[PDB]
């Protein structure tokens, strides 16, 4: 089974991933995890990160260019995803194809039914062959609370300064609204919306 | 030996490549050839082409985004280049790293000493590890004559319509001027400037 954890920056995805993986393991299932962007593992992922922190000229100014780098990152991990799925019972991902739809739609002030989300659909799933997730969990959180966690993370960790997207409070709010639409739409597969208080044991029972 | 054939669109590079490869073979050396962008062989190369023909939203509007896709294309062919160099005596390329410097510098109205050309240097050679060419041949031609060949190619071949760069006569002229600077500078390795009348036999003797 392939599970994707989605949400805005500072929503608390990586933590939910560690709590979830533990719950599945306390249930007897082997678990594997992968996080996108795969920093350090692919040039596409790295150039993208550097671009969000101000490098590579006008790269980050193009909404479609950024989406492409993130998609090229995933395209390079297809065999790896399939391998993990064959050998493990559960595979949890920290962000997946839906992040590209939500952020791209939000940067262009479009909704989940817009052209950007449809573009991601056509390129990543149909063309690049990334397998659709069995489940997509949306850790819904107030934009204010999320931004607060992102700002705190930057204050206490020099190698964790916020990037362009994280400094745009408006983009984070719109992205939140697009995510909520994607879920109700069942975009790319079935979704499950949870909050900060979601119980890891029950949650893992819903996804089992 | 690694040889790169550079020049503006319609300069006549592919033809010089077929005439050159024949001259080396008539000299007893095995020859191998590769052309960039590697259309059909890599997603990066294909998205780039589609973008130049009007697809993928605002992608082609970013100078650095296009340069990145072309570089990602090459990055994926490094092992292939090295393999060809080990097994063959001569390897001729239809366009290589210098095209990214010339076109990028020209789109930004910079010269060969500008930041764009320096960026390509840092990312493709130093970071991605593409081997520098032993020789870089610049097929210098009048911008007018080149554009004339590009327009004729489009009239007689439906699958050969000009792309964005080819329709910009001003970009083609500036790109020509940047190329001439790159050569005099010996950018990326030694250069050889030739014209339409260059003799394939002698030329191949200079590169032998
Ligand atoms: O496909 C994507 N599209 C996309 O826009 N992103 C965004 C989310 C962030 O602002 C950034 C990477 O974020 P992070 O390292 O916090 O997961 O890029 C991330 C991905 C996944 O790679
Ligand atoms: O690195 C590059 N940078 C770059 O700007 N180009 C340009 C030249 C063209 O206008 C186009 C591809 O051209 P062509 O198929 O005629 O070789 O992209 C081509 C390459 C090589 O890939
Ligand atoms: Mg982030
Ligand atoms: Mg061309």
């Amino acid at each position: 089974m392939l599970i994707a954890i989605e949400g805005v920056d500072g929503a608390g995805k990586r933590t939910l991933v560690e709590k979830l993986s533990g719950a599945f393991r306390a249930a007897g299932r082997s678990v594997a995890t992968l996080a996108f962007p795969r920093y350090g593992q692919s040039v596409a992922a790295d150039i993208a990160a550097e671009a969000l922190h101000g490098e590579h000229g006008d790269l980050a100014s193009s909404v479609y260019a950024m989406a492409t780098l993130f998609a090229l990152d995933r395209a390079g991990a297809v065999h790896t995803i399939q391998g993990l799925c064959r050998g493990y019972d559960v595979v949890i991902l920290d962000r997946y194809v839906a992040s590209n739809a939500a952020y791209s739609a939000a940067r262009l002030h479009e909704n989940a039914a817009g052209k950007a989300a449809a573009w991601v659909q056509r390129i990543e799933f149909a063309r690049l062959g990334l397998p659709k997730p069995d489940w997509q969990v949306l850790l819904a959180v107030s934009a204010e609370l999320a931004g607060e966690r992102s700002r705190g993370r930057a204050q206490r960790d020099p190698g964790r300064a916020r990037d362009n997207y994280e400094r745009d409070a408006e983009l984070q709010q719109r992205t939140g609204a697009v995510y909520a639409e994607l879920a109700a739409q069942g975009w790319g597969g079935r979704w499950l919306v949870v909050g900060a208080d979601v119980d890891p044991g029950r949650l893992a029972a819903t996804l089992a």
